[PDB]
């Protein structure tokens, strides 16, 4: 109960930052949404270059996966660091 | 014309790939829009907050304007990266 | 009141998750202070440089103050990151 | 011997730059304690979970041990940071 | 044909702009060499150090292969922020 | 004198080890160049726009010199993972 409290740094949020925070949430849910369609895009397209070696190897050496992967963890980071800029803890 | 045969590791993208970088950019313009209100709100909470030594001070150490920089700058280069996942450069 | 419960993707957190969080951000708290310290150490040195082009030719093209404040970012992200592994929302 | 004149833009430091290096890396070393902690805790939440299909989709979904090593990586380029910030290369 | 024109904030580059991205990529592929190179040392050292329990535990304490994964990345997402600060897209 | 065995973590280094590491900042130094080239381009481009409202604008809405400054970040953080890969400090 009122565990915010109980949290270094953090403080009682107005509705209207509540309602920013959860803006922001919302748009990276969006986002969570654009990336699944682009793996399963990955997926399709990996399995429909199965046994044709020059593709399967240029597919590797893109290395799009890992590109994927680096691009959730931005938008993540960044959700977070705006959330940070409304809610603003009082430590570092 | 044809630019993109000119610089290293580009490659003809097909309509699907054009269309989901495309998706990626929209949903980016989504987040400016986002963070342009959360600078709208920081101003105006600096400026109700004028000649309030105690909630300047507070405004100042959580460094919010730092913080939607630094969240700006991360959704971009996630977006920058989820780009690279679909297009799939030929070179480093 | 109970704000967590209006924030997309938090939880309830047991007193096991919020001490264990409470420990990260104390650590951080030392880490403040030791930056702060680098930064009185950044200001001694210039102004006992004064006046000697060369050795403030070699701060300045050293950059310090600017890789103190990537230090700072990064450890405050780092974190972050740590508080998320902790917390876990139910969120992307 | 005298490896550092070797390495281009290193240089001889002071007794008093060397003493705030190790007291990063020092306080490096707590929050490598701090995360082996975390890592501890989530391993035993994962066992005490086995069986539990709704809480282990929960952690799968949360995916804490990534969290934990982006927060690890944070804070060790943090360091590298803090610390350049006082050694302070004379290259690029 | 002329497929930037499709994508969003994409622009008509001149001859230099290409020809200064074309030399961020070259140095890239120069780049790529020396980590291909570092790889292969870190194999041969690992290698060498087979049935020598006290360094293959330092190798793996010391996690050379994930540094020089980070690294990689790092100098891959710094060209492409040169090469975004070259070509100026007129979207977010 | 020997400096290296008074910093915590640090290593003897090999000759071998030694080379890479400067064949990483070497490396580096070409980057630098480049960079400011770049910025001189920029600079350029500015002084030629000077009085034309629209490409004022246009360059400032891209923020180049932001991205720039990004991307020298990101070159060099590379290559301190880089270097750390080689060196392999026996601290966190
Ligand atoms: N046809 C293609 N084939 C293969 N891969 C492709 C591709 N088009 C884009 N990519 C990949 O997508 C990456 C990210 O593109 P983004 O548009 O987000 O980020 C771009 C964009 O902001 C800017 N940029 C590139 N071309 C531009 C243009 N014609 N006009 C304006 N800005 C441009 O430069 C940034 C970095 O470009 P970089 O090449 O380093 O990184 C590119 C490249 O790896
Ligand atoms: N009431 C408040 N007052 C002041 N500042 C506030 C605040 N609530 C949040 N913040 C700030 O927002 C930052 C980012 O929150 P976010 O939810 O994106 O990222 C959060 C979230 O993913 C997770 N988290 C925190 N509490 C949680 C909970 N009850 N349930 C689940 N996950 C939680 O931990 C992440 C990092 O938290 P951290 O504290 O390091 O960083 C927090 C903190 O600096
Ligand atoms: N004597 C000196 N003069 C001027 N600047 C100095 C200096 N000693 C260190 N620095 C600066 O501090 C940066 C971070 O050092 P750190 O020990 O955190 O991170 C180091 C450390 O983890 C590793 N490393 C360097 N020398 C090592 C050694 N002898 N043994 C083990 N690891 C070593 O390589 C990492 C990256 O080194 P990098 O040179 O790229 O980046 C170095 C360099 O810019």
């Amino acid at each position: 109960d009122n565990q915010h409290k109980k949290i270094k740094g953090y403080r009682d949020l107005s509705q209207e930052e509540i309602d920013m925070m959860n803006r922001v949430k919302e748009l990276g849910s969006q986002f969570e949404k654009l990336i699944q369609d682009v793996s399963d895009h990955l997926r399709g397209q990996y399995n429909a270059s199965l046994h044709n070696r020059d593709e399967i190897t240029r597919i590797a050496n893109a290395e799009p996966g890992r590109w994927l992967a680096i691009g959730k963890t931005d938008i993540q980071t960044g959700m977070m660091a705006i959330i940070r800029a409304i809610a603003q803890p009082d430590s570092f």
